[PDB]
């Protein structure tokens, strides 16, 4: 089992020796000595384990990992069996059900099936102290995940970026929309879902855009 996916390591390792990155590694390591930190070390980079970097087709940008026990596992919005899907994820599934006629609810919250198809599920901040939202904010992760976004922007074409909420929209603000597709709507959390996310139909729209990029569509029910 790898800590960090091989193909991703090849293209992102230029970040590793930078002052901010060493500092970030030290911050997280010190946090883990005194607190419970999610996800566990072996799951921080799950987003690098599921597909080759060259095989990314769709990018969903999140903010903070889930901060409750057993929830975060390195893919944004996703929870491994048998953890119940959180409200945000139930909303994602609800939109899918109305957006795509034939989408079936998988009865779990594990989005590994999407990740394997090249759906990058990247949170901007990759660790969080248990029960404390945004506890690891602005400690170095943002610069690293910005580098991930910048790499994909510069080194692939016809990606579909899905930016849900103002935070994701900001993080995706410098994406080249001549070379990539960008869809924007409200965050799927209960507090914002009815301000755009329900009825956004990003999942069907994504597959149409992928065809225009000459790429095979995502099977959203393959979970
Ligand atoms: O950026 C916004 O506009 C906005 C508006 C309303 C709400 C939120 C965020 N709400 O977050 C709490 C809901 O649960 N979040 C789950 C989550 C899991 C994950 O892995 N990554 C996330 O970004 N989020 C953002």
């Amino acid at each position: 089992m790898e800590f960090f996916g091989e193909s991703w390591k090849k293209h992102l390792s230029g970040e590793f020796g930078k002052p901010y990155f060493i500092k970030l590694m030290g911050f997280v390591a010190e946090e883990r000595k005194h607190y419970t930190v999610y996800p566990p070390p072996h799951q921080v980079f799950t987003w690098t384990q599921m597909c080759d970097i060259k095989d990314v087709k769709v990018v969903i940008l999140g903010q903070d990992p889930y901060h409750g026990p057993n929830q975060a596992h390195g893919l944004c919005f996703s929870v491994q069996r048998p953890v119940p899907p959180p409200p945000s994820l139930e909303n994602i599934y609800k939109e899918l059900s109305t957006d795509i006629e034939d989408f079936v609810h998988p009865g779990h919250g594990d989005l590994s099936g999407w990740a394997k198809q090249g759906v990058l599920l990247l949170n901007a901040v990759l660790t969080v102290r248990a029960h404390q939202a945004n506890s690891h904010k602005e400690r170095g992760w943002e610069q690293f995940t910005d580098a991930v976004v910048s790499w994909l922007n510069q080194n692939s074409n016809g990606l579909v970026f899905l930016l849900w909420g103002s935070y994701a929209q900001k993080k995706g603000s410098a994406i080249d929309r001549k070379r990539h597709h960008v869809l924007q709507t409200a965050h799927p959390s209960p507090l914002s879902v009815y301000r755009g996310f329900f009825g956004c139909r990003h999942f069907s729209k994504t597959n149409e855009l992928l065809q225009k990029s000459g790429k095979k569509p995502i099977d959203w029910k393959e979970l």
